[PDB]
């Protein structure tokens, strides 16, 4: 096991060198100009590009730059926030801090929505995916994170505090045999993950999401708590509740990422059939 | 007035060679490969951006590579177009041929109806203009042009053959006082323009969206026709039924246009209040 673990690490060192194509990537988030607080989100899209063979390029976008408002503020930044989203051939909303964000990550999350980019969203994002599904499928444009609390009445999330934390199980829906994300997972019947969390979407909405084609394919034990959804009949559009980058491994990718880059790099079916493995 | 003309034509001509700074417009329509089927608009937009001093940068985007389907059809031609769309300081939505474009049509005039982008729709472009304007301010996501004649209830737009061809008047509705494109026009109570339409905006529909803000400032003779649309509170949407294009001379720019240059520029009140006529 220590010599197979030299020539893994050979090989996917040879899967960078023997790199011949980009894959082009917006990260979307607050601040995003303070890189190392997206240190693991990089590190997750790094180890998952040595997988597919294609050079990763993160385009880096402030999240309040693609706003409506930002075109009158500074519109010079705003062209270039949107070139950056407008390019890539994936979308990621990575988890971010806070609410300041949220305006523009919701566009994002449009933007990959209607046209079929390749997205996935990390906490923040999977709030942001099921918001911007609300505010677009539904209708019901007054809908927003549970942090606009004095509206009460169209709070998209629920508050939790359990924050839940640590190594969590989650447990697929029994019938969700078409997932793009459950076929990466190996067919496995459960996963286990990190959390960070002290909102969840709120159970109430869940089966007008459900029978809309936003469906959670993965939840709790309990079943109440909203942990993966997959948009139904989309290439790549995945969000998690859990943040998968605190488990990617260098020759282990975390799923969710291999998934993102997979299809942006327009191979994930055969990332899944297997033809990208390490050793045969 | 024949010396007058030559230092009026000395005066434009030295705006070209002293023009410090580029306006960009995305120009959206079919076949834009096909570029003297638009070069009335072309020259509409060069004699407009001397009087405001500026170097004239067109993008030439075909409409249909903006459509959802178009990126997994030919992705690459899809983020080019994207990207102009994204660069541009004004969107021109330029009366074209045929219905092929229309989708692509919609998402740039909604693309300039939410983030403040100038905009100018003409013929075609009032038209999409008023579907993209139905399609997401009203709902209505079945609406279309009565090009799709068996959706019959849906239809945004009615026959009207009296081809309606030639200089025709068109009057100012009284109480437009606020209007961007009726000062351009220097407060005179009419215009004279050319037309070349076989469809109109369904008159049983124009309450709605005068009560919603898209203000038909100027209409016909009759007033049952919508000649001209500004929506309330932009910086600058302007669309016209006519082609302003084909009464555009170098010494006197076509209002519509001269309002698209100069708001693309941000320059679009001094422009009105006269800081850029050719003699004092």
């Amino acid at each position: 096991r220590g010599l197979e673990l030299l020539s893994k690490w050979k090989a996917t060192t040879g899967n960078f060198d023997e790199s011949m194509e980009t894959v082009k990537i917006a990260l979307v988030g607050k601040y995003t100009n303070l890189k190392d607080s997206y240190l693991s989100v990089i590190k997750a899209l790094e180890h998952s590009s040595m997988k597919c063979r294609r050079k990763l390029d993160i385009k880096w976008v402030e999240a309040t730059d693609l706003e409506p408002e930002a075109q009158e503020s500074n519109k010079t930044k705003f062209h270039e926030a949107w070139n950056m989203v407008s390019t890539a051939d994936g979308i990621l909303i990575p988890g971010g801090f806070g609410v300041r964000g949220t305006e523009g990550m919701v566009l994002a999350a449009r933007w990959a929505r209607e046209n079929h980019i390749p997205f996935l969203g990390v906490c923040l994002g999977l709030q942001i995916a099921t918001i911007e599904f609300t505010r677009s499928v539904l209708g019901r444009k007054d809908s927003h994170s549970a942090e606009f609390y004095p509206d009460i009445d169209e709070k998209n999330h629920v508050v939790v505090f359990m924050m839940r934390l640590g190594l969590r199980p989650t447990f697929f829906q029994n019938e969700t045999e078409w997932s793009q994300i459950k076929k990466l997972y190996g067919d496995v019947s459960e996963v286990h993950e990190r959390h960070r969390h002290r909102y969840e979407i709120n159970p109430k909405m869940v089966d007008e999401l459900e029978n809309n084609g936003l469906i959670f394919v993965g939840k709790d034990d309990t079943g109440k708590r909203c942990e993966i959804l997959e948009l139904k009949n989309h290439p790549y559009y995945i969000a998690t509740q859990y943040h998968p980058e605190y488990t990617s491994k260098v020759l282990d990718p975390s799923k969710p990422f291999l998934g993102l880059v997979a299809a942006s790099a327009g191979i994930l079916q055969d990332v899944i059939e297997g033809k990208y493995d390490l050793e045969a």
